[PDB]
């Protein structure tokens, strides 16, 4: 089932014609986006990345210098102020290079790993738009690594390791990998492309990763390893990408002082792990058919009463779970228990805590899941500890559950 | 002390002529921005706000409907795709109404408090640009509260209480309040403006806030309370603002079913507490002269060895502090300890931990501060607990 239908069902986002391919993230979809940012940040910390933010627009002159204007013109939105023309950024790399270019850099500063949740706009043909998977405004979990020639192997290897490490959290382990080689419109010499292409192929080989070439699909500035994930119709979507660039730094006058006090141009590795937040959310939505892992679930727990008699109890518990950091909602409606459960199941809420008279008495809760399972009564404190552990460990599967819902086995 | 020189010295941000008023946040400046986002979110959690994200641009037609095109044209950047013109948003409000308009609403949903860290672009004349205080691309800690007429007083009071609550964290001694009334170009009837201006004046007086009128300086859609803060040269900068709007929702066909079954247009309150992150960071930078309180400091601790004898111990402590949630770096360079200390001192790192042989043997650390205070030898868990406490409490000094 399509992520667009599931997105409406869970009130995650919408789009209008007033803004084709521009996403409106509602509260619950934004919750997912934000949790993914937190997850990526935990990895940026561990793998020692800076995190920056570059501006939305820069002078067209800068975009001409990179080769974007010649090779990327059709896709760029432009605007102007006071007789000067600006491009809304389609990529974050040039901004990163401008940051690099502030202050003298030395070999001591390398590898310099510079991440950004970088908002890009690309004027994708309106015929090619597709839900969250192909929009016009999207946010990459981007980074550029500025390094020496001698550091390419280790740094490309690090990016590859990070892809599998992050994808394993979602249960994606058998990943389809491509090496996209020099496109017809490109900058840089043949010799530079032969080297960059060999370097990426050797890294994949060294990591024992099977891949195929994809002829002519590289970026204008360098070849790309692509990590493909599949949607519900098995369409291939580029998500992770690791790219090797011997051209942009030089075009933008990037340099550092080497060990012999000579001026050197840094190599730049580009990579995104999730790809874009929008595309990755669309993929997860379809793969899990909206059964997001508890850490990602917009609403983690719903606590419900049978009658008005338990309203006070449900309210205390909701407050208690909320202070414990759990995303929790009360459902106090005069509706049958089965009716409530069906609704919150369609809403894909991991856990539903049913409070009848006996629950109020014993200070317990009757626990149901969105997979139709009855986990009996549990102590409130026990439920809290078990949920907190499920959240903190970013567990793919629920209490007492063998297999989470996922389309591709 | 000017935030622009401090921002250069502490490697917080830069700007270039290839992008006038367009900020490049470097790692250390972005850390401050991110910490302010965490703080705002924690406050909006208690005050029960949703948090959304609206599109960066929308059809010019939408901005024509709201009155932005006729009353706000010169400030807006525009762009095109496939023969249709788009405005890059200068405000988040119309996007928020669009989200409100998805799904039937009733009185049960109100007050609906909808927050966004909303990136706006405004084509400010280049002669008016000034460091971080007045840029062309900035992010508001914005929100719109959709409510009934009967809820206006409580909701305006709630915004005012939020401003003072959040501002107390930063210790601002001079908060000057203005009430900005109907401008020359506006939407809404004179009667609507009478009511809106009175509601804000009454809210200020009930909250015991002295204020001055700023005649004709209100927004095109409503009057504004402004919470003014002052930079090093005592120049006035609008930061917090609370505005009362009886017009935009109607122009955008917003409605809900009331408790009495009558379908009405919601009132909308616009507010920002910090103002923009950029402007507020410029203010903080001058307010503290770059000596950010620990919770905001880009790097909270640097740990140094005297010689490589203590390298291993320094790495161990660095990992230990980092796991404790502290922003900590190891400085293992082959430089004299007095050279390393001076560098981190000038960088305004709150705490410096020095490890020589005596510290390794004892499992302690020698602690000094960026103000030159020497706290002597401290046990490691005690420094961790103290730091965590001062971070969690967002303490103004220590
Ligand atoms: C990895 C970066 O440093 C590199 N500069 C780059 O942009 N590479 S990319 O063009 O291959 C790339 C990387 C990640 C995401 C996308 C992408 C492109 C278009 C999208 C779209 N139109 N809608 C949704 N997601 C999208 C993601 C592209
Ligand atoms: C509170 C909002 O819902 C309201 N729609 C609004 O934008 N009001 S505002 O125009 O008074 C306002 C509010 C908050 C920040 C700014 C502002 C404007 C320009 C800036 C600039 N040019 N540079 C830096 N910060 C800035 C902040 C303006
Ligand atoms: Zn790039
Ligand atoms: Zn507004």
């Amino acid at each position: 089932r399509d992520h667009r239908k599931i997105g409406k069902q869970l009130d995650l986002y919408h789009m209008q014609e007033e803004a084709p391919g521009m996403v409106f993230w509602h509260n619950d979809g934004w919750t997912i986006f934000r949790e993914l940012e937190v997850f990526v940040r935990s990895k940026l910390k561990e793998y020692q990345y800076q995190e920056v933010k570059g501006p939305f627009m820069m002078d067209r002159v800068l975009w001409e210098k990179t080769g974007h204007w010649d090779n990327y013109k059709d896709a760029m939105f432009t605007t102007s102020s006071e007789n000067r023309e600006y491009c809304i950024k389609p990529m974050n790399c040039p901004g990163h290079v401008q940051i690099f270019n502030q202050g003298l850099k030395s070999y001591r500063d390398l590898p310099l790993r510079m991440a950004e949740f970088g908002s890009c706009h690309r004027n994708e043909p309106s015929g090619s738009l597709h839900g969250l998977m192909r929009v016009r405004g999207f946010t990459q979990d981007d980074a550029h690594i500025f390094c020496t020639e001698e550091q390419i192997r280790d740094e490309v290897n690090g990016c590859i390791r990070l892809v599998y490490d992050m994808y394993s959290t979602f249960g994606f382990e058998k990943i389809v990998v491509k090496l996209s080689t020099r496109p017809e419109k490109r900058i840089g010499s043949d010799e530079m492309w032969d080297r960059a292409e060999a370097d990426l192929a050797v890294a994949l080989e060294e990591n024992n990763i099977p891949f195929e070439y994809q002829l002519g699909e590289g970026a204008f500035y360098g070849p790309k390893i692509e990590f493909t994930l599949y949607d519900c119709l098995d369409r291939a979507w580029q998500c992770g990408t690791v790219q090797l660039d011997f051209s942009l730094p030089s075009r933008l006058s990037a340099s550092y002082v080497g060990e012999d006090n000579e001026r050197k141009v840094p190599v730049m590795i580009h990579r995104a792990i999730l790809g874009s937040m929008e595309r990755f959310i669309g993929i997860l939505t379809e793969e899990f058919a909206g059964f997001f892992p508890t850490w990602l679930a917009p609403v983690q727990v719903v606590i419900m009463n049978i009658t008005d008699s338990q309203s006070e109890y449900v309210n205390e518990l909701t407050q208690k779970l909320s202070n414990a950091g759990i995303r929790v909602k009360a459902d106090l409606r005069n509706e049958k228990i089965g009716f409530k459960i069906r609704e919150h199941t369609l809403r894909r809420v991991p856990y539903m805590l049913v409070c009848g008279d006996k629950e109020v008495e014993s200070g317990k809760v009757a626990v149901r899941t969105r997979r139709g399972k009855d986990l009996g009564s549990m102590d409130v404190n026990e439920v809290i500890e078990k949920l907190q552990q499920e959240i903190r460990s970013r567990s793919l599967k629920q209490l007492e559950e063998l297999e989470h819902h996922h389309h591709h086995h």
